[PDB]
């Protein structure tokens, strides 16, 4: 219910005594950017790094009180989890030769974004112990969705050109140094680094946590298909947008050439009977059987990783994200 | 001259206790990292060792043995850089996805390297930080770099028209020029114990030093002395972004337009080449040359003329090569 006003806080900061943004005008065209992609409503990670610091703090153990400060610098982090999906997330909209003009604004503008974190970072946290970890921290993640963007770049631009580029290894590893370190591993490592802690006794966390970003986002790509435009609130589109969908994957390994013509010639165009005609493809080889059996896997597997592990309140944590996501319709 | 040995000893602390793949990180760093060449690591301490020799403390006299060490150690960081900028290059339709994912895989092994390199052997010193906001910055400029570059050069495979100056002139400045360049004297610098924001005009003139490297290297590429080289001009060949193609693309608003579409074998190689020579194109490479190597010396000069001597010292390396 708390409205996060921190937001227009790091904007001022930035846009003033910092080490740039001097001409007035400046000033304003990278407001522009800065309001156009990081604010998008949502926000569900950021404020996920304060979920999780209310729950790892009110379930540990003495030094045990709650500061409006504290508050503000894990929203502070939130934020830089927002930036962060802000830069990770500006190659994805591409609508020939007005290609690469088109891609060199757009990775200008990330590149304006990426600078914004480590002052944000230095002007919040230069005198905290745990300084350096989140600076690790965030510099993996950085990296990582770095990878993740590069390598989704190559698939969407090879994926105009024939669909058999869109393979089940490509698809996970996008989606999980693309987006899954630092929508699910990095709020919570937030949280953590912030009570005073090192990530290098929670690797098993990682992986759990990392699976649980894969997991949310073939949540996501099942739903943009067969999830009631009416409850959503819009329709799903990435069937016309040409997306590398987990369901086409799955379908270009389990297809066969006769069905791969019909995915070659349908999919991507904007023809509405096309759409059609490869939903019920995805309906003829059973696939919503297929991902109920992904989905109680995974949910099992993921249930029984979590409650081996020691400090129980990660424990909590995580049954919460896994709990608020499971077969979610939004 | 300076045997570097000590790539060994880099490599000997980060391998080293890490299950049994060890010798697949370090075939990693071997393949993508030294190439003998190195001019990305000398150059940052023949830099540091003309800065160096310019602050007139007391007596100039020579580096300590661990002072020529920890430049050095800076130098191979930027051939850490350079070996990630690079891993993409060498790509060959489907199945670039797959190849790609492998080659972004083996540069974030790479990336993941300097940071530790860093942090082993500069923790303690006031510059340390300033060292991590330098590389990220490079780092970051080299990564747009090399995703423009990326769709570029796949949308210079549909339509030649793809093919820009300002694509170009980006592509070698974000890719190349600051980690070539600029990160070099900026090592350098920042082992002096300065703070690069107060360089800003010397940055401009490092960036434009390397864009203009690039419009040689490619004028090179195509109307050289391959025996004084060493190698045969490929790029037109290997339909790359050359700074010929883009000129041409300018001016080339008739049947010499179409007549570049229809090539790119080198029974074709040649009609463009000779196209070129329709261009007076050499004559733009004299002018263009002659007026950017006029321009970044009066730059220089109206520049702690250390900085200048460096900078005048790389130009006069490269001028006219």
């Amino acid at each position: 219910s708390k409205f996060v006003k921190v937001y227009s806080v790091l904007k001022k900061e930035l846009l003033h005594d910092s080490a740039f943004g001097l001409t007035d005008d400046s000033r304003n065209w990278v407001e522009r950017i800065m309001d156009y992609n990081v604010p998008g409503g949502k926000l569900n990670r950021g404020l996920s790094v304060v979920d999780s610091y209310k729950l790892l703090r009110e379930l540990t153990n003495y030094k045990s009180e709650l500061s409006d400060d504290e508050i503000f610098l894990a929203s502070v982090l939130g934020w830089s989890v927002e930036w962060i999906q802000a830069c990770a997330l500006v190659l994805d909209d591409i609508m020939w030769f007005r290609l690469p003009k088109v891609g060199m604004i757009a990775i200008n503008d990330g590149l304006i974004l990426r600078n914004h974190v480590p002052r944000i970072l230095r002007t919040h946290f230069q005198t905290e112990h745990y300084y350096l970890q989140l600076v690790d921290l965030f510099h993996e993640v950085e990296c990582q969705t770095i990878a993740g963007q590069m390598l989704d770049l190559i698939t969407t631009l090879a994926g105009e050109i024939n669909l058999s580029s869109y393979s089940l290894p490509v698809y996970q590893q996008i989606t999980l140094s693309k987006t899954s370190y630092y929508s699910f591993y990095l709020p919570v490592a937030c949280a953590l680094v912030m009570l005073g802690e090192n990530l290098e006794s929670h690797d098993d966390m990682k992986d759990i946590l990392l699976e649980m970003g894969t997991y949310f986002q073939v949540q996501d790509d099942y739903l943009d298909c067969f999830g009631d435009p009416e409850v959503i609130g819009k329709i799903g589109t990435d069937i016309e947008d040409n997306k590398c969908t987990w369901l086409v994957v799955q379908a270009l390994e389990h297809c066969n050439e006769e069905q791969k013509k019909l995915l070659y010639d349908n999919y991507g165009r904007k023809d509405p009977k096309q759409v059609a005609k490869v939903k019920e493809l995805y309906k003829t080889l059973n696939l919503e059987d297929l991902f109920t059996q992904y989905e109680n896997k995974t949910c099992k597997k993921l249930t029984k990783s979590i409650e081996a592990l020691p400090n129980v309140a990660v424990q909590a944590v995580l049954k919460s994200f896994l709990a608020k996501i499971h077969k979610r319709l939004k």
